[PDB]
């Protein structure tokens, strides 16, 4: 099909979709917009939020709804319906946590203090839960990579910009990041993609 | 398949699972806990949150992850792969809004204020987005009912406890709510369920 992804020049909420396209070797236009193109584009959107994906002219929204859509009937989705559920559950747990950050906060001091609170308390807690859930197993769910592993590497990459020692006491989670990053299609993508802070 | 649902004595985030169990005529233990028994159960969980659903001795988590799992290969799922994406997208839109509420805020003044703000400033815009999106169609997605329709009815039901006039300018959305409420299995559950505020 013909696919067109629209988001800011940023990893953010679009990146999970970018990894999926890359891993599944699906071609798409990676359209990145600047703030100036936003009000213009926003008003055409049924819900006014990005990312959105247009597939043969039909517009789709919600990053995770779209990511799930793309992994349908592939091994990335989870091998059984039970695994697919654990994949969905791990993905929302991580997403619920990232949504806790005041990404849009205009007051720099408030933003800093809130980030520090979340990274000092909530983050190490969530990290112990993920570490224990993963155990000494290879991937978060089942015995092959799923887009939950993808989401983990993506969410952690962003949290590490702000608290670089976040995984210093979690070697098993660092190992998971490296396994994901080393998947050839993902390793390729990570090298080609635009460099942006978020 | 034995099913045991654990959550507080309220509709809250467990309700979507309850509507699905009813619609599909599946029997389950509807376990409702008191706040004082929570800490002991929370400590035993992989991710320390409810609802959770136990099936055959495995604890699933994330209300939507679970809802999506129970509706897989059922008529409550979208009818096409794309429709399944729209079902997911609408559920996440509704969920992103409900998640903004400080449900567990101890400071009553701060809580009331955040509630007033969201209900007064944000809720109306969501109702506009949803009303336009529904348009003149019979259900949110496609030609038949999906669990997105259930989630709409569930979210709108709790928003209406706080802002009864929310849908005065949205008759098509009240017609949709009434439509969901009229589904025999849903109607039965609505009449039968414990009557709680939230
Ligand atoms: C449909 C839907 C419902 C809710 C919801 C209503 S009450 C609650 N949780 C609460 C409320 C109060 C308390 C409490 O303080 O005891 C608590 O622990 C949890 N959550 C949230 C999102 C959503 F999409
Ligand atoms: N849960 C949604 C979040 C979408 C969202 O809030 N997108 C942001 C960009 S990260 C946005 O458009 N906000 C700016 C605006 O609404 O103008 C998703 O994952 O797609
Ligand atoms: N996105 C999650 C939210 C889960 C959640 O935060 N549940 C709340 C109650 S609604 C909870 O377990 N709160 C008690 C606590 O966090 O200790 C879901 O849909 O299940
Ligand atoms: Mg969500």
């Amino acid at each position: 099909p013909n696919y067109k992804l629209t988001y800011f020049n940023m990893r953010g909420r679009a990146e999970i979709i970018r990894y999926i396209f890359a891993y599944l070797d699906i071609q798409y236009e990676d359209h990145r917009i600047e703030q100036a193109d936003w009000p213009e584009i926003k008003s055409t959107l049924p819900f006014g939020k990005i990312p959105i994906l247009e597939v043969d002219g039909l517009t789709l929204h919600q990053s995770l709804a779209i990511a799930r859509y793309l992994t349908k009937n592939t091994d990335l989705a989870g091998n059984t319906e039970m695994e697919q559920c654990h994949v969905d559950a791990i993905v929302d747990t991580l997403d619920d946590f990232m949504s806790c950050f005041p990404w849009a906060e205009k007051k720099q001091d408030v933003k800093e203090q809130m980030f520090n609170e979340l990274l000092t308390y909530n983050a190490p807690h969530l990290m112990q839960d993920l570490d224990t859930y993963l155990g000494g197993r290879e991937w978060l769910i089942g015995n092959s990579v799923t887009w939950a592993d993808f989401y983990w590497e993506i969410c952690s990459t962003t949290l590490l910009v702000f608290k670089p020692d976040l995984l210093d006491n979690h070697p098993r989670l660092v190992t998971l990041r490296k396994k994901v990053q080393a998947i050839p299609a993902v390793a390729n993508w990570i090298k080609r993609r635009p460099q942006t802070k978020l």
